[PDB]
């Protein structure tokens, strides 16, 4: 089905399951079908040059493609494989940053149809990671295909 | 010539970058033009038993710093990453490894430009491999060195 985890359980699972995230103090924020908000910490994730370095915002950009899918997809009957993600550094991403993700329903029905009868679908993120005065400090393209068990 | 001794570039490579030396990434070489990189599958696991690919990113991306480090002046310019992208193959079990270089040639083409303009870029595509050498992660990306601006200008 389409139920979601219990929200509190679920903040834990994103933030500390995979401990490489875990050491990075990702933070969820908001997780909900079709919609999810995490912000990743500047401290402790600073690179050579004083603003936050590719890989934290990589991760950051990441996450959302596995969380969207479980408060979203049917995990019971599907599973995403990534295929490729590509990422624009546009700015120097100085304090906290954050990211939305979003996918109605309606996507994940049409989606979910076309992995049900082909075996597969293909579908996208192109997100944009944000600092503490709202400007796009990066960007994200990830490449999904959904499968079916 | 070289423009850093070898333990000091293996320790800023490691470890000037938190993120980076709580991953457990090691350089196995580092020289002008060549470096090569392994991040271990201990503590870098996913929650489906390979490594999580926030890990093989950071293996794939540090190259270009790594060799800016042992291939330029690191105090006259500093490397930036511009855009890069990461395609995956296949589960990544065990360590990981990269390697990447840049001919002698490329190198004072860069220096030359990133000093008489300010920036140069400089690309890499290179191919992540797991203990069986078979290639897990390939990546594409396009890296800037820049020159320090004066204070003030």
């Amino acid at each position: 089905g389409h139920m979601p985890l219990p929200t509190e359980l679920a903040r834990h699972l994103t933030e500390e399951k995979i401990a490489f995230v875990q050491r990075s103090g990702l933070r969820a924020e908001v997780l909900e079908p079709g919609y999810v908000r995490l912000r990743m910490p500047g401290a402790g994730n600073e690179n050579h040059i004083g603003s936050m370095y590719a890989g934290a915002l990589f991760t950051l950009a990441e996450l959302p493609g596995g969380a969207l899918f479980l408060t979203s997809f049917d995990s019971a009957r599907f599973y995403p494989i990534v295929k490729e993600m590509t990422l624009r550094f546009r700015r120097p991403a100085k304090g906290d940053i954050r990211v939305e993700a979003r996918l109605d329903a309606e996507r994940i029905r049409q989606l979910e149809t076309e992995a049900g009868e082909r075996g597969k679908a293909e579908y996208s993120l192109e997100l944009q990671l944000t600092d503490e005065q709202g400007e796009v400090v990066a960007e994200s393209a990830a490449l999904y295909q959904l499968r079916s068990h």
